[PDB]
């Protein structure tokens, strides 16, 4: 049975699968190349991935997701204490250890967040075996650099409970690297920046790379800054646009908002490939339907100051990794939202032209490298 790879991200997964020399991504039941973190506790059954994400605009306490924030920490945490409050699930203390509490066919049930994870593992497991037609036993989990012992041990727990024989857990930068085969032997050191910018979060880090042996120099961005911050500033400005035409308000009501950040979300895609698109949403609020649209332009322009201050952590990186610009060997693109044309215009810039890593597509280079890496490994 094939080794795995996969990629557990805060808001999606992707696993790929190394065969005759070529990896491939697997597509789900869907046909998408990346299943969402998304898992739904309702009145008759347990929705894991695109079914859950499809479904959270009518149950926002049943359905549970950004449990890589939760992995592996405590209650106590300040980072868990922060990020709780803005969740619309449940978040319990159980002997100092955070937990999940949802409301499963009637019964008020609490999970531990590496229960959570193994969901989302065992449906990417059913869909790489699924694709394959075997089982998958072993498999190569992804991991940030930074996760302590604690985030780790708890990662490959949540593998096991999945069923995976976790063969390692490798840091999702490296994995990056080796999709690209920066880790060839060339006789020479080698410094690598990987940028990632995915769905809830932004990592830079600093490789090197002697002998085929990795050494994070240095790392750094922002772990509340991702693609939906940027959905976040369409959705207030369309908000703003239909009260400006309709003279209504539908910041309350949740599932008007909910709907319409599913649009934005959509049209933020195709901005990365045309010049505008259009929102066109039948009754948002009450029965008027709300068809409209954007320009790559205008959608620049309500994320100017984000896209922009990317650039700040990566400066960091230098600075700490002891390194200036014309150091850096390679840059390789990591994360859905490193697809946008002014964030790859921007980076480029600031690397005075410096051609970029980017023939793999950005939101499954991480899955791709484990894929690479499980393949050796068995
Ligand atoms: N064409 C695109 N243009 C812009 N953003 C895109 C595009 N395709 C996907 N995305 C975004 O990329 C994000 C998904 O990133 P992805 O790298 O798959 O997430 P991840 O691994 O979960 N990362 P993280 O959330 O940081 O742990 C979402 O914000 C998507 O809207
Ligand atoms: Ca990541």
């Amino acid at each position: 049975g094939p080794a795995v790879g996969i990629d557990l991200g805060t808001t999606y997964s992707c696993v790929g699968v190394f065969q005759h020399g070529k990896v491939e991504i697997i597509a789900n039941d869907q046909g998408n190349r990346t299943t969402p973190s998304y898992v739904a506790f309702t009145d008759t059954e347990r929705l894991i991935g695109d079914a859950a994400k499809n479904q959270v605009a009518m149950n926002p306490t049943n359905t549970v997701f950004d449990a890589k924030r939760l992995i592996g920490r405590r209650f106590d945490d300040a980072v868990v204490q922060s990020d709780m409050k803005h969740w619309p699930f449940m978040v319990v203390n159980d002997a100092g250890r955070p937990k999940v509490q949802v409301e499963y066919k009637g019964e008020t049930k609490s999970f531990y967040p590496e229960e959570v994870s193994s969901m989302v593992l065992t449906k990417m497991k059913e869909i790489a075996e699924a694709y394959l037609g075997k089982t998958v036993t072993n498999a190569v989990v992804t991991v940030p650099a930074y996760f302590n012992d604690s985030q780790r041990q708890a990662t490959k727990d949540a593998g096991t409970i999945a069923g995976l024989n976790v063969l390692r857990i490798i840091n999702e930068p490296t994995a990056a690297a080796i999709a690209y085969g920066l880790d060839k032997k060339v006789g020479a050191e080698r410094n690598v920046l990987i940028f990632d910018l995915g769905g809830g979060t932004f990592d830079v880090s600093i490789l090197t790379i002697e002998d085929g042996i990795f050494e994070v120099k240095s790392t750094a961005g922002d772990t509340h800054l991702g693609g939906e911050d940027f959905d976040n500033r369409m959705v207030n400005h369309f908000i703003a646009e239909f009260k400006r035409k309709h003279k209504k308000d539908i910041s309350e009501n949740k599932r008007a908002v909910r709907r319409l950040r599913t649009a934005c979300e959509r049209a933020k895609r195709t901005l990365s490939s045309s010049t505008q698109a259009s929102i066109e949403i039948d009754s948002l609020y009450e029965g008027i339907d709300f068809y409209t649209s954007i320009t790559r332009a205008r959608f620049e322009e309500l994320n100017a100051d984000l896209f922009r201050g990317t650039l700040d952590p990566v400066e960091k990186a230098l600075r700490d990794a002891k390194l200036d610009k014309s150091q850096i060997h390679d840059i390789v693109l990591v994360g859905g939202s490193t697809r946008i044309p002014k964030i790859q215009k921007l980076l480029q810039d600031f690397f005075n032209g410096k051609e970029l890593n980017k023939s793999i597509n950005p939101d499954e280079a991480v899955a791709y490298g484990a894929a690479v890496q499980a393949a050796i490994l068995s």
